[PDB]
């Protein structure tokens, strides 16, 4: 009635630097449809703060713009698992990633998510790379998503992906 999969070993550290939002998927629509939906985050960065936690610079479309936007995600007791300030916890788990090229990650609900959630495969450098979509499928084929999207090279390096 969750997310199951998650990375094991995960070194918080080995993830910081560049990434990019190669693909995302919601259990709803609604959650992804148009620019300004609200788990239509674009992802800058990773920085892993000093003592653990993971801070993410990200982009949304709030409103009118593609807003840079600064968030701090919390670490818990399990390493793939951290937490978002806050209204109802909003938990980030990291599915999968190899470090260098690679990241799938979810975020739901404490609430619990019966049964929203968004998840999105992060990776390096702006490119299709195929053999980290084919991982994001797999692991959501373990879920229920009503909405996939995938960018180009080119929308990868815009802000708000164009
Ligand atoms: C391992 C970390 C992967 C990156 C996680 C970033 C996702 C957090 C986005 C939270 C949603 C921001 C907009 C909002 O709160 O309305």
């Amino acid at each position: 009635l969750i997310v199951t999969q998650t990375m094991k070993g995960l070194d918080i550290q080995k993830v910081a630097g560049t990434w990019y939002s190669l693909a995302m998927a919601a259990s709803d629509i609604s959650l992804l449809d148009a620019q300004s939906a609200p788990l239509r985050v674009y992802v800058e960065e990773l920085k892993p703060t000093p003592e653990g936690d993971l801070e993410i610079l990200l982009q949304k479309w709030e409103n009118g713009e593609c807003a840079q936007k600064k968030i701090i995600a919390e670490k818990t007791k399990i390493p793939a698992v951290f937490k978002i300030d806050a209204l109802n916890e909003n938990k980030v788990l990291v599915l999968d990633t190899d470090y260098k090229k690679y990241l799938l990650f979810c975020m739901e609900n404490s609430a619990e998510p019966e049964q929203s959630l968004a998840c999105q495969c992060l990776v390096r450098t702006p490119e299709v790379d195929d053999e980290a979509l084919e991982k994001f499928d797999k692991a959501l084929k373990a879920l229920p998503m009503h909405i996939r999207l995938s960018f180009n090279p080119t929308q990868l390096e815009e802000q708000c992906h164009i």
